């Protein structure tokens, strides 16, 4: 039932793009003829038409036909990239209300607010059709599940560095993760690449430790630069603070109790040294 001022979603022909709806606007009445919806497009300039295999067309789908379903962990969604829609799976739901979305080329997970997103659908050249809710992996490093990775600062100290598992591969039997940094802070140009790590330097994050009172000697994780590094206990401190000291060794600056870890290792179970 399309028609001339339809607008219209057309799908990816090219790769790195499996995942993609365009939003367009339809020239025709039944290849066919569409002006794309573009980010930074001042009207001014006559616009850009591109022709279609009506294969790869479809319309926006109705609101009704998506607005009863839900929006939990497995289900499909759509991403609302204003030119686009890129589809992913929802992998986790916040509590206060945004939500984690997967992508798988290249492997990435985001957040999102509720309005940028709808459930996917698929149209048949006929209808509407629901796909199904995706089963979730909640292994020890699913993607999602927040880890270390061992880093090296300068010549031989071992530092931890926390991030975001993205997904588990295998490079010729090697087992490997692709991470992201969730702490830096990005711009709008900004907004990159995870880095697949080995498995060997990735390590699950260490469980809370309760101590309520350090000795001073004690090795412990101090969380400095924005990477966990190891340090002595230097001082004990009026109330609940410390003197902490890192093994390389600087100066020594206070910190509070919150901020000490128990310095723990990872081979099997958990254990220190």
């Amino acid at each position: 039932t399309i028609r001339k001022g339809s607008e219209v979603e057309v799908s990816s022909t090219e790769e790195g793009f499996a995942d993609a709806w365009f939003r367009g606007i339809l020239q025709e009445n039944p290849k066919l003829r569409v002006r794309y919806l573009t980010l930074l497009n001042d009207d001014a300039l006559s616009p850009l038409i591109e022709n279609i295999e009506p294969r790869f067309i479809r319309p926006v789908p109705p609101e009704n036909e998506y607005n009863g379903i839900v929006l939990e962990e497995g289900t499909v969604v759509d991403a609302d990239h204003k030119d686009g829609w890129w589809t992913g799976v929802i992998i986790k739901k916040l509590e206060n209300g945004k939500f984690w979305v997967y992508y798988d080329s290249p492997p990435d997970i985001i957040e999102f607010e509720r309005n940028q997103l709808r459930p996917h659908l698929r149209w048949s050249g006929w209808k509407w059709l629901r796909p199904d809710i995706q089963e979730l992996d909640k292994s020890m490093f699913s993607s999602g599940t927040m880890a270390e990775v061992s880093t090296i600062v300068d010549k031989a100290e071992v530092a931890w560095f926390p991030a975001m598992i993205i997904k588990e591969i295998e490079v010729d039997g090697e087992k490997k993760f692709i991470v992201k940094d969730c702490n830096k802070h990005l711009s709008f140009s900004g907004d990159r690449t995870n880095s697949t790590i080995d498995s060997s330097r990735v390590r699950p994050t260490p469980p809370p430790f309760p101590v309520e009172k350090y000795e001073l000697m004690d090795r412990v994780e101090v969380f400095r630069g924005s990477v966990w590094r190891q340090g002595l206990v230097r001082g004990v401190l009026d109330h609940n603070c410390y003197m902490v000291c890192l093994v390389v060794t600087a100066a020594a600056p206070v910190v509070k109790h919150s901020d000490l870890r128990p310095c723990k290792v990872w081979e099997d179970g958990q254990t220190p040294v």
